[PDB]
Protein backbone atom coordinates (compact mmCIF):
# COMPACT_ATOMS: atom_id res chain seq x y z
CA UNK A 1 0.00 0.00 0.00
CA UNK A 2 2.96 2.35 0.69
CA UNK A 3 6.46 1.15 -0.37
CA UNK A 4 8.39 2.25 -3.46
CA UNK A 5 11.64 0.85 -4.91
CA UNK A 6 15.09 0.72 -3.19
CA UNK A 7 17.86 2.61 -5.13
CA UNK A 8 21.16 4.40 -4.44
CA UNK A 9 21.03 8.14 -5.39
CA UNK A 10 24.53 8.97 -4.11
CA UNK A 11 27.56 6.88 -3.06
CA UNK A 12 26.79 5.02 0.18
CA UNK A 13 23.19 6.29 0.39
CA UNK A 14 20.13 3.95 -0.10
CA UNK A 15 16.57 5.27 -0.40
CA UNK A 16 12.93 4.33 -0.97
CA UNK A 17 9.56 6.07 -0.82
CA UNK A 18 7.15 5.32 2.07
CA UNK A 19 3.98 7.07 0.92
CA UNK A 20 5.03 10.71 0.31
CA UNK A 21 8.19 10.48 2.52
CA UNK A 22 11.70 9.79 1.15
CA UNK A 23 13.37 7.29 3.62
CA UNK A 24 17.19 7.10 3.39
CA UNK A 25 20.01 5.22 5.18
CA UNK A 26 23.81 5.77 5.15
CA UNK A 27 26.83 5.12 7.40
CA UNK A 28 28.79 8.04 8.95
CA UNK A 29 29.09 10.70 11.70
CA UNK A 30 25.61 12.14 12.37
CA UNK A 31 27.10 15.41 13.82
CA UNK A 32 28.15 16.43 10.29
CA UNK A 33 24.54 16.29 8.94
CA UNK A 34 22.18 19.21 8.21
CA UNK A 35 18.40 18.72 8.90
CA UNK A 36 15.55 20.58 10.60
CA UNK A 37 15.78 18.03 13.49
CA UNK A 38 18.67 15.78 14.59
CA UNK A 39 17.79 13.00 17.09
CA UNK A 40 20.03 12.03 20.06
CA UNK A 41 19.71 8.52 21.66
CA UNK A 42 20.50 9.02 25.38
CA UNK A 43 19.77 7.89 28.98
CA UNK A 44 16.68 8.62 31.10
CA UNK A 45 18.72 11.48 32.74
CA UNK A 46 19.48 13.12 29.35
CA UNK A 47 23.18 13.44 30.35
CA UNK A 48 24.85 10.39 28.76
CA UNK A 49 28.11 11.13 26.97
CA UNK A 50 28.98 7.78 25.38
CA UNK A 51 29.03 6.82 21.67
CA UNK A 52 26.58 8.85 19.58
CA UNK A 53 25.48 10.87 22.67
CA UNK A 54 29.13 11.88 23.38
CA UNK A 55 29.52 13.25 19.85
CA UNK A 56 26.17 15.04 19.85
CA UNK A 57 26.66 16.75 23.27
CA UNK A 58 30.29 17.76 22.57
CA UNK A 59 29.46 19.25 19.11
CA UNK A 60 26.20 20.89 20.26
CA UNK A 61 27.96 22.56 23.23
CA UNK A 62 27.49 23.43 26.89
CA UNK A 63 24.30 25.54 26.53
CA UNK A 64 22.50 22.46 25.11
CA UNK A 65 23.93 20.27 27.93
CA UNK A 66 22.47 22.71 30.49
CA UNK A 67 19.05 22.89 28.67
CA UNK A 68 18.94 19.07 29.02
CA UNK A 69 19.63 18.86 32.80
CA UNK A 70 17.28 21.82 33.48
CA UNK A 71 14.32 20.07 31.75
CA UNK A 72 15.20 16.67 33.35
CA UNK A 73 14.78 18.11 36.88
CA UNK A 74 11.47 19.92 36.02
CA UNK A 75 9.31 16.81 35.27
CA UNK A 76 9.39 13.11 34.22
CA UNK A 77 10.02 13.23 30.42
CA UNK A 78 9.87 10.42 27.81
CA UNK A 79 11.93 12.78 25.52
CA UNK A 80 13.07 16.44 25.48
CA UNK A 81 13.39 19.13 22.77
CA UNK A 82 16.33 21.60 22.91
CA UNK A 83 17.99 24.04 20.62
CA UNK A 84 20.57 22.88 18.06
CA UNK A 85 23.56 24.63 19.64
CA UNK A 86 26.49 24.29 17.20
CA UNK A 87 24.92 21.42 15.22
CA UNK A 88 23.42 22.20 11.78
CA UNK A 89 19.79 21.86 12.81
CA UNK A 90 16.88 23.94 14.23
CA UNK A 91 16.22 21.57 17.21
CA UNK A 92 17.64 18.39 18.77
CA UNK A 93 15.09 15.83 20.04
CA UNK A 94 16.70 13.68 22.78
CA UNK A 95 14.98 10.26 23.07
CA UNK A 96 15.73 7.49 25.62
CA UNK A 97 17.66 4.64 23.93
CA UNK A 98 16.10 1.95 26.17
CA UNK A 99 12.49 2.98 25.40
CA UNK A 100 10.21 1.39 22.76
CA UNK A 101 11.81 2.59 19.47
CA UNK A 102 8.53 2.68 17.47
CA UNK A 103 7.00 4.94 20.18
CA UNK A 104 10.09 7.24 20.20
CA UNK A 105 10.08 7.66 16.37
CA UNK A 106 6.29 8.28 16.35
CA UNK A 107 6.85 11.12 18.89
CA UNK A 108 9.68 12.66 16.79
CA UNK A 109 7.45 12.64 13.64
CA UNK A 110 4.52 14.28 15.54
CA UNK A 111 6.77 16.99 17.02
CA UNK A 112 8.24 17.76 13.57
CA UNK A 113 4.71 18.20 12.06
CA UNK A 114 3.84 20.58 14.93
CA UNK A 115 6.79 22.79 13.86
CA UNK A 116 6.08 22.45 10.08
CA UNK A 117 9.54 20.85 9.60
CA UNK A 118 10.49 18.93 6.43
CA UNK A 119 13.68 16.95 7.28
CA UNK A 120 14.80 14.62 10.09
CA UNK A 121 18.11 12.79 10.70
CA UNK A 122 18.34 10.02 13.37
CA UNK A 123 20.84 7.38 14.54
CA UNK A 124 20.06 3.63 14.92
CA UNK A 125 18.23 4.48 18.19
CA UNK A 126 18.85 1.93 21.00
CA UNK A 127 21.80 0.06 19.42
CA UNK A 128 24.41 1.85 21.59
CA UNK A 129 24.50 1.80 25.43
CA UNK A 130 20.92 0.39 25.52
CA UNK A 131 22.02 -2.73 23.54
CA UNK A 132 18.72 -3.28 21.66
CA UNK A 133 19.19 -5.68 18.72
CA UNK A 134 19.74 -3.99 15.29
CA UNK A 135 17.18 -6.17 13.48
CA UNK A 136 14.37 -5.14 15.91
CA UNK A 137 15.46 -1.46 15.84
CA UNK A 138 15.28 -1.30 11.98
CA UNK A 139 11.83 -2.97 12.01
CA UNK A 140 10.55 -0.46 14.64
CA UNK A 141 11.86 2.70 12.89
CA UNK A 142 10.33 1.73 9.52
CA UNK A 143 7.03 0.56 11.17
CA UNK A 144 6.68 4.01 12.84
CA UNK A 145 7.02 5.79 9.50
CA UNK A 146 4.49 3.39 7.84
CA UNK A 147 1.92 4.02 10.62
CA UNK A 148 2.41 7.84 10.36
CA UNK A 149 1.76 7.67 6.57
CA UNK A 150 -1.22 5.26 6.92
CA UNK A 151 -2.95 7.65 9.38
CA UNK A 152 -2.65 10.55 6.90
CA UNK A 153 -0.33 12.47 9.26
CA UNK A 154 2.55 13.30 6.83
CA UNK A 155 2.01 16.88 5.57
CA UNK A 156 5.20 18.93 6.25
CA UNK A 157 7.62 15.96 6.78
CA UNK A 158 9.25 14.96 3.44
CA UNK A 159 12.61 13.31 4.28
CA UNK A 160 13.72 10.93 7.08
CA UNK A 161 17.40 9.82 7.04
CA UNK A 162 19.11 7.30 9.38
CA UNK A 163 22.89 7.95 9.66
CA UNK A 164 24.43 4.84 11.24
CA UNK A 165 27.85 4.67 12.97
CA UNK A 166 28.67 1.05 12.10
CA UNK A 167 28.58 -0.23 8.50
CA UNK A 168 27.42 -3.66 9.82
CA UNK A 169 24.20 -2.06 11.21
CA UNK A 170 23.62 -0.32 7.86
CA UNK A 171 23.54 -3.80 6.20
CA UNK A 172 20.66 -4.81 8.53
CA UNK A 173 18.64 -1.66 7.60
CA UNK A 174 19.18 -2.20 3.85
CA UNK A 175 17.97 -5.84 4.12
CA UNK A 176 14.80 -4.63 5.91
CA UNK A 177 14.13 -2.06 3.10
CA UNK A 178 14.50 -4.83 0.44
CA UNK A 179 12.06 -7.06 2.40
CA UNK A 180 9.42 -4.27 2.21
CA UNK A 181 9.96 -2.91 -1.33
CA UNK A 182 7.14 -2.89 -3.92
C1 LIG B 1 34.59 3.21 18.65
C2 LIG B 1 33.31 3.40 19.44
C3 LIG B 1 33.56 3.29 20.93
N1 LIG B 1 32.72 4.70 19.12
C4 LIG B 1 31.41 4.92 19.11
O1 LIG B 1 30.59 4.10 19.50
C5 LIG B 1 30.97 6.20 18.44
C6 LIG B 1 29.61 6.37 18.12
C7 LIG B 1 29.22 7.52 17.51
C8 LIG B 1 30.18 8.50 17.20
C9 LIG B 1 29.85 9.71 16.54
C10 LIG B 1 30.82 10.62 16.23
C11 LIG B 1 32.16 10.38 16.59
C12 LIG B 1 32.51 9.22 17.23
C13 LIG B 1 31.53 8.25 17.54
N2 LIG B 1 31.90 7.10 18.18
CL1 LIG C 1 21.32 3.79 22.63
CL1 LIG D 1 24.08 4.60 15.18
Amino acid sequence: MFYGTVSSPDSGVYEMKIGSIIFQVASGDITKEEADVIVNSTSNSFNLKAGVSKAILECAGQNVERECSQQAQQRKNDYIITGGGFLRCKNIIHVIGGNDVKSSVSSVLQECEKKNYSSICLPAIGTGNAKQHPDKVAEAIIDAIEDFVQKGSAQSVKKVKVVIFLPQVLDVFYANMKKREG
